[PDB]
DNA sequence: TGCTTATCAATTTGTTGCACC
DNA sequence: TGCTTATCAATTTGTTGCACC
């Protein structure tokens, strides 16, 4: 599934022409990046909940050279899927 | 943010009533959860990759006996952060 | 939900290039 | 928007119990 795909799935459950389908996809994950962008937390209830972390310090490595590479800490979006969620999928 | 927050931002950016931008909402949650129990990812290009991970089987501890816990391999929903997100974010 | 064991194990992740990611 | 390095490092994950709602 692409956001097309997503966008016409939409459009179909809510019963939305496409273009009131794609407005309310393009807003909802417009929506979940700005709050992330704040440090704010999104808690979807009956799906799941996003928020920012603080990533530790680690290592990569140069896929040419072979060398070593420092990754610095650094903030990164996670996502914690709900009970209905991870149900569904096992 | 919560889901009602999340609802009426929709409302708002997408120019729908609160029933149509409700509808949306949850008609975006249930194809998501509805694809993953498919097995089929939901990329959405900016934003990142709904996906399901193959668990492998893994260790843990009891907290009061102390012994070893066989955690066996599952499947599991995942969410892999696109450019957009992680740049917003950082 | 949100924190939480360990004189815990070990799977997983993140790294570049590809004129995009 | 997906593949991709490792004779790669090492953070992270995941475990159960408790205490709230």
């Amino acid at each position: 599934m692409n956001k097309t795909d997503l966008i016409n799935a939409v459009a179909e459950q809510a019963d939305l022409t496409k273009k009131e389908a794609g407005s309310a996809v393009d807003a909802v994950f417009e929506s979940i990046q700005n709050s992330l962008a704040k440090g704010e937390k999104v808690q979807l209830i009956g799906f799941g909940n996003f928020e920012v972390r603080e990533r530790a310090a680690r290592k990569g490595r140069n896929p040419q050279t072979g060398k070593e590479i420092d990754i610095p800490a650094s903030k990164v979006p996670a996502f914690k899927a709900g009970k209905a969620l991870k149900d569904a999928v096992k």
